[PDB]
């Protein structure tokens, strides 16, 4: 059986939010993990604390390690400790898969579907003619027809974002509200009943303007409202949910079963959203999904980040019987993902599936440190 | 007037959990912050994200910056982001103090007392007061010794070693009775004269926690601290119901939002608070004044670095609902003494601030020479 | 360090609701406080009880004094004891500022904004062509266009007030209801989406007609409903909030953190309103604001009173990260404030800021006892 | 028929907390009111606002005026406005009584008893019954002495001096045992024969209140009165749960609305009530009849002036749920005697009204001569 010898972190300079982890074993089995945001603080944590708790150990003891890496502080949120733990955990699943010859979805309990429906989060490119941010801001009819043509039947937009800063999310003017409604009018004209529109709010709003916005959005029969208020105290959420026609999607900012227990006790969510690289790994995300199912709620795994999180989320979305949609960004997977990894999640007719092979079914391409400026670190 | 020019982090390898932060201004006024645990991750956060939000800004905009530094992730407990923010925050209060000529307790709203009662967390030294080993073995002696110096409260943690065998799901009846023996020793020695508060370190889950609390009922303990893990807080009222001692919670919790969640349980008796883990003096101000509305006392956490002990004592002097201030005698008579220009003074079981504006201390001016200190810098 | 030597109260005969307090020290630092309504009973309290508890003492011990002045009776409301305590407290903050060279907003924790948006409460003058009461009663289209022209984007009106007396707030007729709706129709025609309309109810209504009114107001998308029922037992409020499209604004009648704890436990308010001269001073108002923020609620500080309360509230509105609007009356600050104090809050383009200088940044003008008939009292 | 012509306030400087109010009519019928604490502020309120609402009106419209005098601010507890209103209210009931030839207890709905059981609040005299010092030191003796006159209940407050050292956030275990010593003395002296009710004066916050209540469990006390501050009432059920004695609350609370809030907690056992602080006989009528629906007894508060003691006794005779009537023997055998034409009679541990319409007393007709009395007047 395997022993963990070495942990490597990679911080690519041209994507400064991205962090890769490599876990090495004595038998030459290497796991790939990934998280996003606060790369340096996550990296610093893994070398300061986390690496010394798993060097020496069997990597297959995945539940034991997740519990062991749950530290004295930072357990109740998606902080640097949590994001570092989550990336480590994805890699341990990659090892598990390679050691057994099994794709991650099988190790989670088997697939329930061959593909899952995808939705396009309309972000623009990282440094394209997928300029989807400015396309929703100005040309949202055109973006909708374009998306529908490729077979994508769902999109996520965030036009209320600019109005948050002026008032610290305490106020939206009535005419600023109707201006931010204009993307919703445009796509209603263009494609109508054929597109699901998700609204993202980025946790930017407090309670009175959130309610005011939700009432204005009733007309447009939006698919979900994501993070409409900050998920700090969750007792404030039922107030929002009561007044929103669309279900609350919550929340990528939330970590672990305990974060999600707290959400499910509100009776306010309609969609349980998680990011596997923020929430405590595939380990916690496994268990969160199966909890959500007991409350009759679907899970939507978060991407919008690196290629590995998209792949790992897709594994979870293939496994979970309550999985609904898998988030993807067309600007990302046709764009800057392409150089970075040996295989990608395959998008066809508005649906997405895993790359073939054990574990993730991808690696970092062998010429990665030559292609990008990569700050590596070793323990 | 003031603009922030430069932020410095200091990591001494003799105390590798410890992080100092220095915030420099154009007019040559510098503030001192501190936080404890995960020093490299908190430092990396400061230089990665927080420093650029702060460099060039007015440091007196303390409420504004605390809100600005509340980033997209990690706001819901005491992670690297939260500890970095809190250290940064203490240093902003240090600046405010020296720019107005006022101590921190005044800028919080003035003192309500001259000194506050201290209690001794019976830890052993870092790098005599052999206080961990004293409570494990000779707990009668340690009690009598603390009473002689005038300290009328101790915190101990004798249930700790029994947690790891069972992951906090089980204690045997005989291991429970052997962990109770530190309580009987001091009952015979000092009796009425000492309060004893039990620290549990979040190590226990529900059934053995209840089983322990029932056993401790006899010994009339002063408080039960972090008796289960403070992750989902809904579970706490079940503990509180069955515990004669009030629950003290929690150094692990961050911000008004973490403490709203705690106050909603109706389960806490003492609101505990670490200013380096909870969102700075900024949040801890406000948590204290919230807790007063629920008729609860605040007890600020130390057992850590000297700057935290000093800043907490400032808070403990200001807050009308402050109960006790944690201190560790092996720390303030020991390894604190070399590192800073002044210390909080402990006399007759009671503690007060060093004199002067802000915190009323700086780091020793030759600190990089006595100690091996890894420095990092960010500037204009 | 300072010692308090003398407390003076001033009751100006021509504004009989107004009370000023002066706190004197040995070093010649003088603080200005202010409250409103029940001037004689507040004044009588400060000389009977409160003055003897703070003469001798350090004025900078502001938290200690607020707690010390919290007496055996009258702590749960905005009674004479509470209003006297609040005025004393503003003055102590004025001292604190002068002793340190700092404006009050800095002592509260710094500004978060340079100006705050103002809203015009449409009261008429105290004894103008700001006849704004009768302007909303008859000419509300004209008042709206006029307000918008000066750059003011929010107004507060109270047209339901006349109908309260006939039934003791237990009944409004359906046609009396539609007559009181006429101000809302008029401004909807005139300026439409450009004005926020706040409704004040003056705690005049009980539950069935309050609900009846709220349903009639749904159409007009009002900004908030202020004190729609009497804030005596707060358990009755969720019933109203459930049925009101507009958020409950509550309440200037409520005092201290304990009054506001009780409000926040209802889950019924959308806007936390306080008057610093009724609620326990800047001391309590500090802490109320930061409580409200934890429930995702904004604060709106009450004016409609004397110049000092407006100034002190503006200091709080500059400090509080959750501050929303600062109330002002154009008839007051262009009118009868002008003679009374050395500097005023400055209104420009629908926004308001503090006068410059330590503490409040104003004094009572040195020739005040010559300009007005002032009953002074000394301890 | 009747119109109010004139309202007079009387402030005697020998009893500076005390306020009398006299309401004069056109037909020469005058009513007597009273309130206690903050006399100058209550007086100033009466002449500033309340007198103009009342002068020229029918005094028999008692319900109408109580509602009319409920002003914009200060309705939510016992402030100057509330005490002024309550004094004004008692005087309106005095008028109603003399205009119909009926005592107040009848106009409330008739008596349910001839006398009511009294209990002695062990205060010392104003300006022998040295009853405060008696309970502090010689509590066995005071108990035996009260039992000889036939009084089978005392109220004491021995936890009071320990509050101010810690702002009610802390009691030491030894200070607790020394404050328990008044309870053990009377346990040995009279035992079963006395009920002892503990007054706490709203001085304690939550953890020490609970700690005290647990210690008092042994002594089977009759009630625990104002054991925490009655500001936000949500906090009370936590106390009630842990207290063997029922909670008595609260003289500090005003009106039906204050008492709805209390009754909603499910935490009170005895509804306590001061008619001069709570909104008059008008509100106290209705509070009593509310409390009966929750199966709770009312105990009206005195320890104050003679008119309040008389009016409360009227209430205690009327209310089917009246439990005891507070009286202080140092007051009614002492300084009350000079001031009024008649007093409530205490015999065999039981108290009743003076005979006659309204209250059944007036102020002594030469009162301005025996006492230095600051008068103020308002009229047509
Ligand atoms: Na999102
Ligand atoms: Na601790
Ligand atoms: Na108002
Ligand atoms: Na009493």
């Amino acid at each position: 059986s395997l022993k963990i010898t070495e942990i490597e972190t990679l911080r690519p300079e041209e994507f400064p939010n991205l962090l890769w982890v490599l876990v090495h074993t004595d038998e030459g089995i290497t796991g790939l993990g990934e998280t996003f945001y606060g790369a340096c603080s996550a990296e610093a944590y893994i070398h300061e604390w986390a690496a010394n708790r798993l060097i020496g150990e069997d990597p297959l003891q995945i539940d034991r390690h997740a519990k062991r890496l749950s530290g004295y502080l930072g357990f109740r949120s998606a902080g640097a400790e949590m994001r570092g733990n989550s990336a480590l955990d994805i890699a341990l699943w990659d090892i598990f898969g390679k050691a057994t010859g099994q794709p991650i979805y099988q190790l989670l309990g088997g697939k329930c579907r061959d593909t899952i429906r995808t939705y396009n989060t309309c972000a623009g490119p990282h440094y394209a003619r997928y300029d989807d941010l400015n396309a929703f801001l100005h040309r949202a009819d055109e973006l909708a027809l374009d998306l529908l043509d490729s077979g994508i039947t769902a999109m996520k937009i965030w036009p209320f974002d600019p109005y948050a800063e002026a008032s610290d999310g305490y106020y939206i003017s009535k005419s600023d509200l109707k201006r931010a409604l204009e993307p919703f009018e445009k796509i209603r004209r263009a494609v109508g009943d054929k597109m699901d529109v998700m609204v993202e709010f980025h946790s930017l709003w407090n309670l009175p303007p959130a309610l005011q916005i939700a009432e204005a959005l009733r007309e447009y029969e939006t698919f979900w409202h994501e993070d409409p208020i900050r998920m700090d105290s969750l007792s404030s959420l039922k107030r929002y949910a009561e007044r929103s026609l669309a279900p609350v999607c919550a929340s990528e900012t939330l970590a672990t079963r305990w974060g999600f227990r707290d959400l499910l006790e509100t009776n306010a969510a309609g969609i349980v959203m998680l990011d596997i690289s923020w929430c405590g790994g595939l380990s916690e995300a496994r268990k969160i999904a199966s909890m959500a199912e007991a409350w009759h709620l679907p899970v939507a795994p978060h991407d919008c980040t690196g290629p590995v999180v998209l792949t790992a989320s897709t594994h979870l979305s293939l496994n979970a019987p309550n999985a609904l949609v898998q988030e993807s960004v067309r600007a990302f997977y046709d764009g800057w993902y392409r150089d970075l990894v040996t295989a990608l999640p395959t998008v066809k007719d508005g649906h997405i599936t895993v790359p073939d092979g054990p574990g993730l079914g991808l690696e970092l391409m062998p010429d990665i440190r030559e292609r990008l400026t990569i700050a590596v670190r070793n323990t």
